[PDB]
């Protein structure tokens, strides 16, 4: 909330990965944890772990006074910026004029600089730096309504992008930084326009509204370990799971799936003894989507799917990448949903090839998973979730490049195995079809040879 209290200053300095956990553990049970003291706190540690270094084992102490001024500093930026005089509070909600106040008394602080550089996320980065990448702006113009007492402004997240809500069970919202490249600025405006476009961008509305403690684990998740592109910080990974095991305790990480799927990854990476392993946390951020979000997020099913291709689990792994088509079909694919894009690019035209290679390779050299025609399926599923998302979307979705890897990731399974799949247009293994395209093919997929060029040109059409 506003100013640091004995109850955390007794507990420094902090000289280990422990420290700062019971740091965070301390802050976690009071009513308003201090976001700008925590995140200066993780700021600091990672700014010091985040080199490669001489010497096994090593922390960076975070002595109080180094912390304590930085603190001040923030404290003293934001309240010699924002009169609260001028601002009627009415009913214990922030004016969109006072939120947007805020949001530009940070904006106007921020330095020129490459703006997707890594270890600029925490308010350790703004305070000493003036440098923030796109989601740290919006953590900071929260935390900085922390710091003046607005005990309605909060973060809000999507799987791609962050703003924040106030007002009463956060019915308003308003942006404060930017996404991706080139865009127009939006900010200050709501996020409604988004929503109803129904891009993925917006989840459909079904987006993250953070409380206090929520707002904890998205800068938890928010620790970027990478040292280099060949190193990752082991002592940095190994805060990061702590806390997220802390959170988890707590029950902080019950409406935040990717902090689920993050805790399984860092697991699976180095499991916990005594601890749920991997695919029950994977299940559990499906869970959480499911009950939450409307079962209208990408990333649950994609965590699960990776996780599964690691481990050579192809029918798994394929079952899971067509459920995320079959969240992604209900979608219109808008004007900065490119990450998305990029990501089922990659599954369908390099990834989901590259697996099927190894199980020719594996075959070709002696109960392999072409001969499941339940893969097939999934596969089928895949390419028909994502034809439908293309339909009733201006950019083309699908184009030659797709082209080429759909037949050839169909001919991985002869027609002994493909024919005992009955396909049924939506209107042995059963699949209903969803899309145009896909049920216009529904009898070439099955023929003991492929046409190549008639399904080359039925999926790249219109
Ligand atoms: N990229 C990526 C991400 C996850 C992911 C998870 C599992 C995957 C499997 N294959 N690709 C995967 C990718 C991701 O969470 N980043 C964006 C997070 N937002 C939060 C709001 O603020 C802006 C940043």
């Amino acid at each position: 909330a506003m100013g640091l209290k004995a109850a955390q200053k007794t507990l420094f300095p902090l000289r280990s990965i422990d420290d700062v956990v019971r740091l965070f553990a301390a802050e976690l049970g009071r009513e308003e944890p201090d976001l700008v003291l925590l995140s200066l706190v993780l700021g600091f540690v990672e700014h010091f772990l985040a080199v490669n270094r001489v010497g096994l084992t090593y922390f960076p102490v975070a002595d109080l006074s180094i912390i304590a001024a930085l603190y001040a500093r923030f404290t003293a930026q934001i309240r010699g910026a924002v009169d609260l005089s001028l601002y009627p509070r009415e009913g214990g909600v922030s004016s969109r004029e006072l939120v947007k106040k805020v949001s530009d008394v940070i904006w106007n602080s921020l330095s020129s600089y490459f703006k997707d550089r890594a270890h600029i996320q925490s308010l350790f980065s703004f305070i000493t730096g003036t440098k923030l990448d796109s989601s740290g702006v919006a953590f900071a113009v929260v935390g900085a309504c922390q710091a003046l007492g607005l005990r309605d402004v909060h973060l809000a997240l999507s799987e791609d992008h962050a703003w924040v809500v106030f007002g009463p069970n956060g019915e308003q919202t308003a942006e404060v930084t930017w996404h991706g490249k080139g865009n127009e600025d939006r900010r200050g405006q709501t996020v409604n326009a988004g929503v109803a476009e129904r891009s993925w961008l917006y989840l459909k509305g079904s987006y993250m509204r953070c409380d206090r403690k929520m707002e904890v684990a998205f800068m938890v998740c928010a620790i970027n370990p990478s040292i280099d592109l060949h190193t990752d910080s082991l002592e940095l990974l190994q805060l990061q799971q702590k806390l997220l095991w802390l959170l988890y305790d707590l029950g902080h990480l019950e409406r935040y799936p990717m902090a689920l799927g993050n805790l399984a990854d860092l697991e699976e990476l180095e499991p916990t003894p005594g601890r749920p392993d991997p695919l029950t946390l994977y299940h559990k951020g499906i869970a959480s989507a499911k009950t939450y979000y409307r079962d209208e997020h990408i990333y649950p099913y994609m965590y699960l799917a990776g996780y599964h291709c690691r481990n050579r689990n192809v029918r798994e792994a394929l079952q899971a990448w067509a459920d995320t088509a079959t969240v992604i079909q209900d979608y219109n694919y808008c004007r900065e949903d490119e990450e998305i894009y990029k990501e089922f690019f990659e599954v369908a035209n390099d990834v989901i090839p590259n697996l099927l290679k190894e199980a020719a390779s594996l075959l070709e050299a002696g109960g392999s998973a072409l001969q499941d025609p339940e893969c097939f399926a999934h596969l089928l599923r895949f390419y028909d979730g994502i034809c439908k998302w293309e339909e009733g979307s201006p950019t083309p979705v699908l184009h030659v490049g797709w082209a080429t890897f759909l037949v050839q990731s169909l001919g991985r399974f002869e027609g002994q195995v493909r024919q005992k799949v009955r396909i049924v247009s939506g209107t042995g293994p059963v699949l209903t079809f969803q899309s145009e395209k896909m049920k216009g093919m529904k009898e070439l997929l099955v023929a003991t040879k492929i046409n190549s060029s008639a399904i080359k040109l039925q999926l790249t059409a219109q």
